[PDB]
């Protein structure tokens, strides 16, 4: 009997990478194979063949029962085939030519072979398409809860938290993005109306996470209390701490705006907060209570 292995690659946002984690992760653990998280390539990570997960979470060879591959091991080991999806077992010449049409095929390919009875007859299951929604909650949550942000980074978030968490009630703002930016900055202010209007068993303070100093500047301007986390190789390392303080502060809100609800971001911040506030039909806001 010989070692079986699924394979997570992703190295887009966070958000889309720990969410897709999770779907491989199910698929291991279902069918006994061993997990390998393979984030070389990252937007992150200047250098494509390193691996990029250590370089924000520590150390991990199991989780909840699935043995884990983590690390650089992904430049020495082979995994064997044959593949799945399909398209891995190509000659590398091949496999140069690797368009959005045939990232969608495999994400369709897994997906039904993830609600399938029997498991795959390939020996490594490589997974490099997005699985969000591939999964269940649970997984999702077993993830975030099973590796551990390097210390570097944990520390920031805790000095973060004593100096304005602590005490209050935060509501947590995601903003991503002539007309068109009036109307989003004036939706956005709307949906901080609706969500300081609810009631709070603390102080009120705004922790806004944007992309844009100008969104930073005007909500800053329009409402008290705004705050939001002060911000080449290192300057990459230190996009992917930022996004990843912004997350996880995210989810220890009371209230979350997601601008927008589609943004995987914002997803840990979901399955954790009270009250998550959206647009949703269009034009309009609505509140959601959790569960």
């Amino acid at each position: 009997t010989k070692e079986r292995f699924v394979i997570s690659r992703r190295r887009t946002g966070f958000g889309d990478c720990l969410w897709s984690l999770a779907s491989a992760w199910s698929y291991a653990q279902r069918t006994g194979r061993t997990l390998v998280i393979d984030w070389r390539g990252s937007c992150y990570v200047e250098q494509p063949f390193s691996n990029a997960f250590p370089a924000f979470f520590e150390p991990v060879e199991d989780i909840a029962g699935v043995p884990v591959i983590c690390d650089d091991r992904v430049n020495q080991l082979s995994f064997p085939g044959p593949f799945f999806p399909r398209w891995w077992n190509r000659p590398s010449i091949d496999c140069i030519n690797r368009p959005d049409e045939q990232i969608f095929r495999e994400r369709d390919e897994l997906t039904e072979l993830f609600q399938a009875r029997e498991d795959s007859e390939a020996n490594t299951i490589v997974c490099d398409a997005c699985l969000m929604w591939r999964c269940s909650e649970e997984a999702e949550r077993l993830i975030f809860r099973n590796i551990k942000l390097r210390s570097e980074i944990r520390a920031r978030i805790d000095a973060l938290y004593e100096e304005h968490f602590s005490g209050h009630s935060i509501i947590g703002v995601h903003v991503r993005h002539w007309a068109d930016s009036e109307l989003a900055l004036h939706q956005v202010c709307m949906a901080i109306r609706k969500a300081k209007a609810l009631s709070y068993p603390k102080p009120v303070k705004v922790f806004l996470c944007t992309d844009s100093a100008q969104v930073l500047d005007q909500v800053s301007g329009l409402f008290p209390d705004v705050f939001a986390v002060p911000k080449s190789a290192e300057m990459g390392i230190e996009g992917g701490a930022s996004a990843l303080i912004d997350m996880y502060l995210l989810a220890r809100c009371a209230t979350v705006i997601r601008f927008p609800p589609t943004s995987a971001f914002t997803r840990y911040a979901r399955l954790l907060v009270p009250r998550i506030i959206e647009f949703d039909n269009p034009g309009h806001l609505t509140m959601i209570d959790n569960p």
